[PDB]
């Protein structure tokens, strides 16, 4: 996350890393067993890390569980990055409590101008390298469509959505991929793509969770 702030420990309590030695990607946990993150995060070897807020420090609250399955969406498409969202079922089901807590997934879609929180763990520099130790928000509104076309001619489906800021300096970033944007407490977005970080006219770009909804629950119901 590049110009946001420092969260607060376990603030964001559904906010999960994705770990394989290192954190690599974020997501949110939508239920005891289930965590939703972008598609181009699958790897095979994945731990859960939740209740996490200093990545490189054991302090309390943390949770460690294996995935046992991780659902990559049928059509996601690597090369135009649509249909970016997968689901991962973990081994045993995580103990929730203040620390560690499920989002709600949306009835409706969000509209623009609606303002998000937006949080990962990844770079925070616009140009460089600087990974943050704790979790680093960024409160962002939704673009409109309009707009987010004409950033990314030809780019956007009816999948995702801009969000963020045209003057550039507030963004999410790599390493942020596959965390929540989270609307008036549901999950609309999952952090998936954009040009750089923080970069004039070139917002980040968000899964949209509100086409998935029944996909997630019928996949779920199945799993
Ligand atoms: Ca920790």
């Amino acid at each position: 996350i590049v110009g946001g702030y420092t969260c607060g420990a376990n603030t964001v309590p559904y906010q999960v890393s994705l770990n394989s030695g290192y954190h690599f990607c974020g997501g949110s946990l939508i239920n005891s067993q289930w965590v939703v993150s972008a598609a181009h995060c699958y790897k095979s070897g994945i731990q859960v890390r939740l209740g996490e807020d200093n990545i490189n420090v054991v302090e309390g609250n943390e949770q460690f569980i294996s995935a046992s399955k991780s659902i990559v969406h049928p059509s996601y498409n690597s090369n135009t990055l649509n249909n970016d969202i997968m689901l991962i079922k973990l081994k045993s089901a995580a103990s929730l409590n203040s620390r560690v807590a499920s989002i709600s997934l949306p009835t409706s879609c969000a509209s623009a101008g609606t303002q998000c929180l937006i949080s990962g763990w990844g770079n925070t520099k616009s140009s460089g390298t600087s990974y943050p130790d704790v979790l680093k928000c960024l409160k962002a509104p939704i673009l409109s469509d309009s707009s987010c076309k004409s950033a990314y001619p030809g780019q956007i489906t009816s999948n995702m959505f801009c969000a963020g800021y045209l003057e550039g300096g507030k963004d999410s970033c790599q390493g942020d991929s596959g965390g929540p944007v989270v609307c008036s407490g549901k999950l609309q977005g999952i952090v998936s793509w954009g040009s750089g970080c923080a970069q004039k006219n070139k917002p980040g770009v968000y899964t949209k969770v509100c086409n998935y909804v029944s996909w997630i629950k019928q996949t779920i119901a199945s799993n």
